[PDB]
C-alpha cells in the first residue's frame, strides 16, 4: 500500500450548471463555484470535480464540445477559471476538471473542416464510410437514439456517433489526432489543474472494419464497443507522453466494460489510469438491454457487487466510490428511502457508507442536503436528450407504453440530479436571481442548505462529521475491507482494518427495529459515531439494537 492524496482526498462533485447562478441568467457558473467555497471548506471537501465547461452548443449539457481552449459563454472567463484554481488553492483544495475526448462538438472546427470534403486533411479526424445498400455501413446502433451512423448528403458518406448526432467519435487511429488532444490536455494541465476525468474512456478504440453486431450483441452492445484492440496501447500512450508528466489524479470513467476487465485501467503497475469509476454497482438494478428500465434489487445484492469491486481493484489498482451523480438519479431516493419519515436517516446512513468504503469518495452536489429525485409528470418535463432517445426508440415506436416508461424514467433518469442546488428557502432555493434554466423541486422549502448548516443534527452536518472522521482515521482509507455476511438482506456491516485498528460499520436497510450479534466473537470498544444516540452502546458489547434505518462506526477490541 502506498498512500496518495487522492486516496484519502473527499472528492465533491459540481455540475456548474446547477450550482449557483450569480447574474440573473438561470444558469450555473464559475464565479457562482467560487462564491461557494468557504461553504465547501466548511463542509470539509478536499478536491472538487466540475463537468464540462468548455464551450460547448449543449446538446449534451457540455459534452458535446464546440472548442477545447475556451470558456463556455454561459460560465464566465478563463479569468474566472484561473481564479477559480486560485480561491481553491488558498483553501488548500485540488481541482479535477472533465475531459471529453471520445467525441466532439459537430460545430467543433475539426469537424467542421472534416466534413467539408473527402480530401479536407481533417476528413480522418472521424470515421466515414458508404451506405451499404443505400443503408447505413452497419447495425450500429447509438446510445442516444436511433442508428450510430448519420448520413451527410454534401459527400454521400455516413460518419460515426456512439453519442448524438451532434457527437461525432474522434479517429483515435489516427496519430494527428492524438497528437493534438494530447497538446489539449498539456494546456489544462498547465493552468494548474490537478486531476482529470476521462468520460467514457473505454470507447476511444473502434473496432476494425466495423463489423455488424450479432442479434445477441445488439441486446448489449456497449459491451462490444469498448473491445477496441488499441485501447489500452492508447490510454498508455497517453499516460507516456502527457499524464506522467505532472503530479495529477486521474479517473476513468469505464462504460460498457465488464468488471474482470476493469483492473487493466487502473492497475498501477501498467501506467494507464488511477481512479476506477464502474458502473456494477450504481446500476445494479438498471436492465442491460432497455437501458431506461430498472428492477428491484436486494442488499445482498448490493454488498455482493461492492465486495466484487473492491476484489477486483486488489492490491494494484484503486476504487472511486459514489451513489449518484450527475447521470443517475439521486441516491437517497434510488438507494434510501426518500419519503418524508425516511429521508434524513436513510440519507445519514448512505453518507456513513460513502466515507467508509476503501476507495476515493465522491459527493455529488446537494446529496450532502439529502436532495431527492424531482417529481417529472409529463414527458415533455425533462431536458435530457438521452430520456428523448429513449421515448423516440421505445414508445414513439409503439414498443412500449408511455405509461410504464415513464413510471421507469421516474426512477432512472439522469435529470433527477440536474435540478437546480437548493441553497435557501427563497425563491428558486436561491439558485438564481431570473428563472431556472431547469425547474427547482419544490421541496426545496424543507430541504436547503441555509437551513441545514446551523442545525447539529442535520445531514449536511452529519456528512461534515464523517469527513472529519475519515480524515482522521487511516483505516477508513486504507483498511482493508471485510463483509460480515454477504448474504444478509436486512443489515449491512463490514470491518475496515489496518495494523491494529479495526473499525466496524453497519447499517439497518430495514424498516423495522433489529438486533444484530456480531460475528467471530468480535466486540465494540467504543462507538465511534452513529446516527442513533440514546441507543446506549457500551466497551464490550458484541449485540447491536439497531433502529430502522440506524447506522454507525465503531472501533472493535484488540
Amino acid at each position: 500500500t502506498i498512500p496518495k492524496w487522492w486516496k484519502e482526498a473527499v472528492f465533491y462533485q459540481v455540475y456548474p450548471r446547477s450550482f449557483k447562478d450569480t447574474n440573473g441568467d438561470g444558469i450555473g457558473d464559475i464565479n457562482g463555484i467560487i462564491e461557494k467555497l468557504d461553504y465547501l471548506k466548511a463542509l470539509g471537501i478536499d478536491a472538487i470535480w466540475i463537468n464540462p465547461h468548455y464551450d460547448s452548443p449543449n446538446t449534451d449539457n457540455g459534452y458535446d464540445i464546440r472548442d477545447y481552449r475556451k470558456i463556455m459563454k454561459e460560465y464566465g472567463t478563463m479569468e474566472d477559471f484561473d481564479r477559480l484554481i486560485s480561491e481553491m488553492k488558498k483553501r488548500n483544495m485540488r481541482l479535477m476538471i472533465d475531459v471529453v475526448i471520445n467525441h466532439t462538438s459537430d460545430q467543433n472546427e475539426w469537424f467542421v473542416k472534416s466534413k467539408s470534403s473527402k480530401d479536407n486533411p481533417y476528413r480522418g479526424y472521424y470515421f466515414w464510410k458508404d451506405a451499404k445498400e443505400g443503408q447505413a455501413p452497419n447495425n450500429y446502433p447509438s446510445f442516444f437514439g436511433g442508428s450510430a451512423w448519420q448520413k451527410d448528403e454534401k459527400t454521400n458518406q455516413y460518419y460515426l456517433h456512439y453519442f448524438a448526432k451532434q457527437q461525432p467519435d474522434l479517429n483515435w487511429d489516427n496519430p494527428k489526432v492524438r497528437q493534438d488532444l494530447y497538446a489539449m490536455l498539456r494546456f489544462w494541465l498547465d493552468k494548474g489543474v490537478s486531476g482529470l476525468r476521462f468520460d467514457t474512456v473505454a470507447t476511444y478504440s473502434k473496432i476494425p472494419d466495423f463489423p455488424n453486431l450479432t442479434q445477441q450483441q445488439l441486446k448489449n452492445f456497449a459491451a462490444e464497443y469498448t473491445k477496441g484492440p488499441n485501447i489500452h496501447r492508447y490510454v498508455n500512450e497517453m499516460n507516456k507522453e502527457v499524464l506522467s508528466h505532472y503530479d495529477i489524479a486521474t479517473a476513468g470513467e469505464i462504460f460498457g466494460v465488464p468488471l474482470d476487465q476493469s483492473i487493466k485501467f487502473f492497475d498501477r503497475r501498467r501506467d494507464e489510469l488511477n481512479i476506477a469509476f464502474t458502473f456494477d454497482l450504481i446500476r445494479l438494478d438498471r436492465d442491460s438491454d432497455q437501458r431506461w428500465r430498472r428492477k428491484d434489487w436486494k442488499l445482498s445484492q448490493f454488498r455482493q457487487i461492492i465486495d466484487n469491486v473492491d476484489r477486483t481493484a486488489g492490491e494494484y489498482g484503486w476504487n472511486a466510490f459514489f451513489l449518484d451523480n450527475h447521470d443517475n438519479p439521486r441516491a437517497v431516493s434510488h438507494f434510501g428511502d426518500d419519503r418524508p419519515q425516511w429521508r434524513e436517516p436513510s440519507a445519514k446512513a448512505l453518507a456513513t457508507l460513502t466515507l467508509t468504503q476503501r476507495a476515493t469518495p465522491f459527493i455529488y452536489q446537494g446529496s450532502e442536503l439529502g436532495m431527492t429525485n424531482y417529481p417529472f409528470k409529463a414527458i415533455d418535463e425533462f431536458d435530457d436528450i438521452e430520456v428523448k432517445g429513449f421515448w423516440h426508440d421505445y414508445v414513439e415506436t409503439g414498443k412500449v407504453k408511455a405509461d410504464e416508461f415513464l413510471q421507469n424514467v421516474r426512477l432512472t433518469s439522469r435529470d433527477n440530479s440536474r435540478t437546480p442546488f437548493q441553497w435557501d428557502g427563497s425563491k428558486n432555493a436561491g439558485f438564481t436571481s431570473g428563472k431556472p434554466w431547469f425547474k427547482v423541486n419544490p421541496n426545496y422549502q424543507e430541504i436547503n442548505a441555509v437551513s441545514q448548516v446551523t442545525q447539529p443534527d442535520s445531514v449536511f452536518n452529519y456528512y461534515r462529521q464523517l469527513i472529519k472522521i475519515r480524515h482522521d482515521i487511516p483505516a477508513l482509507t486504507y483498511g482493508t475491507y471485510t463483509d460480515l455476511d454477504p448474504a444478509n438482506d436486512s443489515v449491512y456491516a463490514y470491518t475496515r482494518s489496518l495494523g491494529a485498528e479495526k473499525y466496524l460499520v453497519v447499517v439497518n436497510f430495514k424498516e423495522q427495529m433489529m438486533r444484530y450479534k456480531l460475528p467471530d466473537n468480535l466486540s465494540i470498544e467504543k462507538v465511534i459515531i452513529d446516527s442513533n444516540s440514546k441507543n446506549v452502546v457500551k466497551k464490550n458489547d458484541s449485540l447491536l439494537e439497531l433502529k430502522p434505518w440506524q447506522s454507525g462506526v465503531y472501533k472493535l477490541n484488540q
